[PDB]
């Protein structure tokens, strides 16, 4: 989408994975989907260094709406859970130097059963712009035809443009097309700043593996369309929650950097460990994810329960990730000729290699003839940056 | 097995899950199966508080043997990896106040392909006894006949008895029966101090879920057989390795306590986080696992991606574990009538409830009519101890 936005992958916080559709504000006031929850996350994004690291978009997912539209046919936030309304929340978020994302659905209802946007695309876009919304996640539930799906996503894209406000447009179009016909990613990229490809993430290593394996399987089709203005979205970061070991969290951070994925945390910023916070705020890894060149990495090799991924970066540098997919035993040794990396150019005549994950360590100079040897933890990843000696 | 051993579940360290059959001592010296690895592990078991916590048996798994037996037809240790031999390793282990377990197979070869014990049961039992072996793990590979499996396990049991040395006998008999017929656990308990029931564990939450779900599903068959001298073995503890989140590690520790499982760590004691060490050395949870009553717990309840397990303890106390199996979202609320726990006995007329996992905190007095309210993390477990009391 050529709207001047998402020139690097969007970074921020989205409530869905950790908070879901919790409407019980009476019994769970601190975890229900409410204006107070978002104010708390905004305050912590400022005070705990998240904004400084690049996490800029504070996004509402499903279950913010009132059960029905108002007398004017416009969407409204829930009167009890969002008493001051979305425009007022957007004012607060902006006063912290942050941006607000909101959620809507192309069909007749949202996935949770709240008002859909079919029939109201222009009214809904103008409402969002009037509210000061900075990003829209547009879901695909309750949509009876592929044609309505396509028409709705394109129509909403254009209506957002017509409002005159800069609004990141996050689509789920491919995900809902895929079971029925193969998406045309050139078209989707014309209309979307990033697009969900695969099933929802959850708090599990199984989910991470299946997202990586799907991206791996379809990379011929999706890698080259990604670039400034339009990204593949493998769904939220779940670092900081409950289901991933430290090494599985490292694998997610490293591979979301390799994949030039949007970095949407879905966690509880009020209760997050120092390790998880340091990983999500890792400056070198975010710099890889945010590389201005914007070329999505890809899987180079797969075999012996090992995976090698690499990503070309700005100025003749490369990122390389090595995954140990064996879920038994100990740190397993992997060696690869450095001449096989970076299309044979990364380390010709030589390169300086810095390991970034799981710990930062300079490895030294590698000649074009060298072999790189590493020990990779089960379900973990070693992330390296290669700088050509020039 | 009525040999006076394993009156509580055996506690120790077993190399298989973390170290497997790594024979490459040139390229992988720190992880190959060698006498130095076990000597170092023994020293760390002493110095790092593992022995004090109850972990007593330092156990070798597969891939310690030489490719064939010696001229006297006796098993021999690998010359390169175990140059000083099993007796000196046992002397070292004993000199640290620990006990040494070793491995063998009922069939013609071990699962890794080293000499089997069929034909040498008495010779091998005497070899182990002469070496100072204190525990035997007896695998079931390369024995495709049920009669040979059964007779071999019974035979090795009697041969160990004949040596006159106290040797914990750890069997895999039930696991290897399953392809053909359902085990007779009364007979297995007759011959074994503990017995592997289900497929090998690995470093994953999937593996733990599958062990728990199989145990739950089959609990009618196996729970009542367990008791002093003979235990169900759901396989090794993998806390301290790479595949489990903190909450999944808590779930394994808690539920191995509920199940009266042998506690065999399989990790690298040289590289283990303070958290994992504190969990594996948790004195209250180990005390539950080692409860002298020795009655295995069971799944009480299941539903809405929740599980409730409980275990009866000595002196009218109970352990209660609540598992959240929903792998999305945040901590989920669970409430239960305190009268539904512990067969209605735990909190009659009252009980004092102490949370032990994920953190230790006293919850207070709950009368028989009370409700217990808890919040459980995704894939995590809340472990509670209920002490029967007449006090308020
Ligand atoms: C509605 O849709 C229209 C058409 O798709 C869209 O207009 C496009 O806007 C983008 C960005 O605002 C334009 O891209 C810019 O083109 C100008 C040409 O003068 C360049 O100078 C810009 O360069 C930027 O980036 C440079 C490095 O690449 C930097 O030097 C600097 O940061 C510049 O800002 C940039 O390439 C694009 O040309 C137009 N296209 C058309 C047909 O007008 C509009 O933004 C959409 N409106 C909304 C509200 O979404
Ligand atoms: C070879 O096999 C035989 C049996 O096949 C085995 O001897 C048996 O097991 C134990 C040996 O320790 C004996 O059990 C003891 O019996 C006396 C009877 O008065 C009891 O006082 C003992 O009780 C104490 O220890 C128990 C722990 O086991 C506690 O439950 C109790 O509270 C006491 O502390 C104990 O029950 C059993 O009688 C024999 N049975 C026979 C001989 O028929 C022998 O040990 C095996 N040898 C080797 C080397 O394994
Ligand atoms: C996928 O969609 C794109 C855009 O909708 C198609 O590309 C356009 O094709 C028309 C001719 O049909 C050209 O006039 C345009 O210049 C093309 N646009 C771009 C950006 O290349 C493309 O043909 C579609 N692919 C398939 C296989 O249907
Ligand atoms: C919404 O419902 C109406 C009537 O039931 C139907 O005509 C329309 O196609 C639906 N829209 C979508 C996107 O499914
Ligand atoms: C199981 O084995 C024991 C010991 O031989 C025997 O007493 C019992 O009858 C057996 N059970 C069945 C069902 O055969
Ligand atoms: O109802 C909201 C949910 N619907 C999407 C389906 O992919 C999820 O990401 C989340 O937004
Ligand atoms: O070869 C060694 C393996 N044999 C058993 C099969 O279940 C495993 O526990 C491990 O001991």
């Amino acid at each position: 989408l050529d709207n001047g936005l998402a020139r690097t992958p969007t970074m921020g916080w989205l409530h869905w994975e950790r908070f879901m559709c919790n409407l019980d504000c009476q019994e769970e006031p601190d975890s229900c989907i409410s204006e107070k929850l978002f104010m708390e996350m905004a305050e912590l994004m400022v005070s705990e260094g998240w904004k400084d690291a690049g996490y800029e978009y504070l996004c509402i997912d499903d279950c913010w709406m009132a059960p029905q539209r108002d007398s004017e046919g416009r969407l409204q936030a829930d009167p009890q859970r969002f008493p001051h309304g979305i425009r007022q929340l957007a004012n607060y978020v902006h006063s912290k130097g942050l941006k607000l994302g909101i959620y809507a659905d192309v069909g007749n209802k949202t996935c949770a059963g709240f008002p859909g946007s079919f029939g109201y695309y222009d009214i809904d876009a103008q409402t969002f712009a009037d509210w000061g919304v900075d990003l829209l996640k547009f879901d695909g539930c309750y949509c009876d035809s592929l044609e309505n799906l396509a028409d709705g996503y394109k129509h909403m894209s254009l209506a957002l443009n017509r409002t005159g406000r800069s609004i990141v447009y996050s689509c789920e179009w491919p995900l809902y097309m895929w079971p029925f016909q193969k998406p045309n990613y050139t078209e989707i990229r014309q209309y979307c700043n990033h697009w969900r490809n695969f099933a929802d993430i959850d708090d599990s290593w199984k989910s991470i593996k299946s997202i990586l394996d799907w991206t791996s399987f379809n990379q011929e089709r999706i890698v080259d369309v990604a670039g400034p203005g339009g990204w593949n979205d493998p769904d939220m970061l779940v670092i900081g929650n409950f289901g991933l070991s430290w090494n599985q969290q490292v694998t997610q951070m490293a591979l979301w950097a390799i994949m030039a994925a949007p970095l949407f945390m879905s966690n509880d910023l009020r209760h997050i460990s120092p390790q998880a916070k340091a990983l999500l705020q890792d400056k070198d890894v975010i710099a890889i994810n945010q590389d201005p060149l914007g070329k999505q990495g890809y899987q180079l090799r797969q075999g012996d329960n090992f995976e090698v991924w690499e990503r070309p970066l700005s100025g003749l540098a490369w990122a390389v990730a090595m995954i140990n997919r064996q879920e038994i035993g100990g740190p397993r040794s992997y060696t690869i000729a450095v001449a096989s990396l970076g299309k044979g150019v990364a380390c010709n005549p030589a390169c300086f290699i810095t390991q970034l994950l799981p710990v930062k360590r300079k490895l030294g100079f590698y000649e074009w003839t060298s072999r790189l040897r590493s020990h990779i933890n089960p379900t973990g990843t070693v992330l390296l940056q290669l700088e050509n000696t020039m």
